[PDB]
DNA sequence: TTTGCAGAATCGATTCTGCA
DNA sequence: AATGCAGAATCGATTCTGCA
């Protein structure tokens, strides 16, 4: 589907909905290799690398 | 009135003392429903409103 | 159509400031 | 002058979206 069962928002793709759901479930598949930080989306990890590891 | 962490200046020593918590991580405002803690009163007030 | 990059927009959470 | 409440202003870690 494309509707979030938590917050009711409607998305352009099933693909992004599934990413979106991570924000409610707490799943965070992108692990920082340098510390124990994890992120739901790729952009958050990239930002984390640029600012805490430099 | 000068902070030694970020070099910023503040209007009073009273607020400078509060400001330092942003760096030192001292969080005297404590939620009585969960383990949340805050440096400034407004943060605790916001926390209580939407969460509890 | 489904996946993905990349970075701007968003808005929760916090800091700063007007006034007492 | 020093303390303090309360809300305006700001920030930034994440979500969202133009584009491919
Ligand atoms: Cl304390
Ligand atoms: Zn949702
Ligand atoms: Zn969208
Ligand atoms: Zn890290
Ligand atoms: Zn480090
Ligand atoms: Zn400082
Ligand atoms: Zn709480
Ligand atoms: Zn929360
Ligand atoms: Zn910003």
């Amino acid at each position: 589907s494309r509707e979030c069962s938590y917050c009711g928002k409607f998305f352009r793709s099933n693909y992004y909905l599934n990413i979106h759901l991570r924000t409610h479930t707490g799943e965070k598949p992108y692990k920082c290799e340098f510390c124990e930080y994890a992120a739901a989306q790729k952009t958050s990890l990239r930002y984390h690398l640029e600012r805490h590891h430099k």
